[PDB]
């Protein structure tokens, strides 16, 4: 059918952890779903040190914006460069099919917006990022990424094939930065990105990352930042990595019910401890709370996690189960 | 039902890559199965070259002991911390839900003691290990971590459904240290543990371990320290790696059935090569031997496995056959 | 069956990334394929500054030639060490069973040659390498390496259980160099093998890669070299690597079927962005080209695709597809 007969919805994105509203179930047919992003570079402290780097962004945050469309939608996607940024920049979907995700028809210089549209015809999570010709990683490891959900249009389903239905879900973007470092180890300072570029290089190609943020930051999901559940509940949590493995784990949980590659045409894993998140995707595990209080949620390599940022909370309010878990006999002499 | 009414059954730990004995299908209802470890920090050698480090273990052993229990079974476990340790240790378990795995609820000091039951709810191989707060990396990279492995009542099955026995099982833990090294690239030698915390961390982070050992050491499962099986054998082995990714490869045979990320309720791969376990994850993989000789059991990065230390080998008894592998004609000019 | 009954067959092998003809489906009994393989010590060219190794290959190229049989025949490998190289060499092969892979029974000197035979009984892409005791990473990391795709007789099968058929076939070996570098970052020279060999070993042990190249050498799957297809046509390309995990990706499409670590008596995972292949395996991806143009298969950790050259070119000729895709304003002030 002729594209211009199907209806149209505006979306606005909302910030990370969080997600727009949208309905798991899809309450119409397919539609052109409309989506805004506006490009910002700029200054953020990535950690408790103050360590400070030229960030570039979609729509302001680390990751961009989780955007949701159901099986079969079009995606229309407004991006704009405004004057006041410096480089070029365009968008890879992983989730659509051509022109390198549409990286090739994306182009747009300070001062330019373009806009595109493609169909969304494999249902999963998938990675969107900058990828500008000749300086990809670059643009990638400084936070220019994000996902893309796309509902199976009935929602989603377990491993028999029975509805699987969330109460919330989150979304964390998992960052690798790797900040140039001297002879003796300190973080070097840059006057602007064109002289940053080849000490930028030469850290990638350590392959060592010097930090390993949740939403931007050391710390970014803790404390009043903290995810939230109640026992009982079903959260979906989205978790995505552009450029680097990794390996998620709810302490003191599980995941009931994981896409770890994040394609809902497969049937989930069961019962998770931990699962991989290869770099360049994204992954999906649903949990049912079972347990009140703190939990971390972290990259289990816990070097990673614990030393270079890749660690977040949840406070979860409810019911101790004492048939669950118990403490016999406390700690004592 | 109330817990005090379910039979009780005290198990002794063995030390790996042995395991206790016990059912694969269970011969009982669900019970109440205690276990009791010993924290012991010891120095250990870990390489041909005599580098010798402060190990952290549960019981005296890098990995810690296999837990055997079925699905619904509750864990009671008595850990004590002696005077003769100087640091704080708990334990996490992967398989437990609530309280950080109980790491929140069993934090000893030396001196004391504490027990903590839970109940074993998903069937599964879990990793656990010690994670005693602003600290966790250290101690889990110190070799205090071990497995768990929680059978289905009924036993193991294959992709179709059908039972599956192993005649022997053994526990390789995968361990990676990271020793510190000066600018000229030797291994530091440090007083006490708070002395060796900083220059700990910064080795920790770089990424890269100095040592990558199966039960503790460069060729601990060699030699006369070799595991055994004969031809015809099923023979399950259980592998974790509570920190690093590892890739378990039997050179000369497969993974005829596989669990790489060790939950149960999943069908598993067949005919593996190779099959990868994240950080933070315990797998199982289960062979029948058809060929006599000397298997490796390696982590498929090679440079781990024969540079770093992550190899072992088999020793199997039996007979050649021929129809499975022959030489034609022998190395000659 | 006596194996002297059975049909031969010589085949004559093609260099990656192509395929010697082959049936998908079998068109005969159980058959002995005869293989015939030349080590090849040589020099060779691996990056754009023009970094010069002591390659050591299988048949002249890295990766070594992708062989095809059908599940249940009988592989006849005569390898072959000329008298112009240096050292000692063998093959383990990942699809056979006993004697190391074979390795224990092929290890050949400069000047001899040896026949090796091993039934296929396992369906799969699987590795083969060259594995001397004492020395395995060093010949693997120098290019030793390659694959074999073991067929099922009725050829591939998707989730469901009906057939899929390729219309063309790619053979991908991504390989890790690690060459010596000096306390200043240059690339160190080396007279003779056993004179590199520490520095080899120092190399290799730091976990870093300074290359990682398909179809041996930065570069070597663009422009004239570029893989081709059509829009529409259903390829399969099987993706190998020996020692070190690698998560392609099709820039602007999709693996439709992917087997990851690429066994064929499990079903395919469905619609995957990026896949994970573990060091040690190989895996096989079915796509079916929907748009034409420029397509970058790359390993999804994006520095070592475009900083390292673990990134090829596909050209694909046909229609543009504007349901799918479309730019709908073009980039503009
Ligand atoms: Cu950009
Ligand atoms: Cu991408
Ligand atoms: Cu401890
Ligand atoms: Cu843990
Ligand atoms: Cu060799
Ligand atoms: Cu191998």
């Amino acid at each position: 059918v002729d594209i211009s007969t199907l209806p149209r919805v505006k979306v606005d994105l909302v910030k990370p952890p969080f997600v727009h509203a949208h309905d798991q179930v899809a309450k119409t047919g397919p539609r052109v779903v409309e989506f805004t992003m506006t490009i910002e570079e700029k200054k953020l402290v990535i950690d408790r040190e103050g360590t400070e780097i030229h960030a570039m962004t979609f729509n302001g945050s680390v990751p961009g914006p989780l955007m949701v469309v159901h099986e079969n939608d079009y995606v229309e996607l407004r991006l704009i460069n405004p004057d006041t940024n410096t480089l070029l920049h365009n968008i890879d979907f992983h989730a659509a099919t051509g022109a390198l995700g549409g990286g090739a028809l994306t182009q747009v210089n300070p001062g330019e917006e373009t806009t595109l549209r493609f169909k969304a015809t494999k249902p999963g999570v998938f990675v969107y990022h900058c990828a500008p010709e000749g300086m990809v990683p670059w643009h990638v490891t400084s936070g220019m990424n994000g996902a893309i959900m796309v509902l199976p249009r009935d929602g989603l389903k377990d491993e028999k094939g029975q509805p699987l239905t969330y109460d919330k879900i989150y979304y964390v973007g998992e960052q690798d930065f790797y900040v140039p470092k001297d002879e003796a180890g300190n973080y070097k300072k840059y006057e602007t990105p064109g002289e940053a570029y080849e000490d930028a290089v030469k850290a990638m190609r350590t392959l060592t990352p010097t930090h390993i943020v949740f939403n931007g930051a050391v710390g970014a999901l803790t404390g009043d930042h903290a995810l939230t559940a109640a026992v009982g509940e079903r959260v979906l949590v989205v978790h995505s990595q552009a450029n680097r493995d990794t390996r998620p784990h709810l302490i003191g949980g599980h995941g009931d019910y994981v896409w770890a590659t994040g394609k809902f045409r497969n049937p989930p894993d069961l019962d998770q401890e931990t699962w991989l998140i290869p770099g360049g995707t994204a992954g999906a595990a649903f949990y049912t709370f079972r347990q009140p209080g703190v939990y971390a949620y972290v990259n289990h390599n816990l070097i990673e996690a614990f030393e270079l940022g890749a660690a977040g909370h949840f406070k979860v309010t409810g019911e101790w189960n004492d048939d669950l878990m118990t403490s016999v006999v406390k700690p004592a002499s």
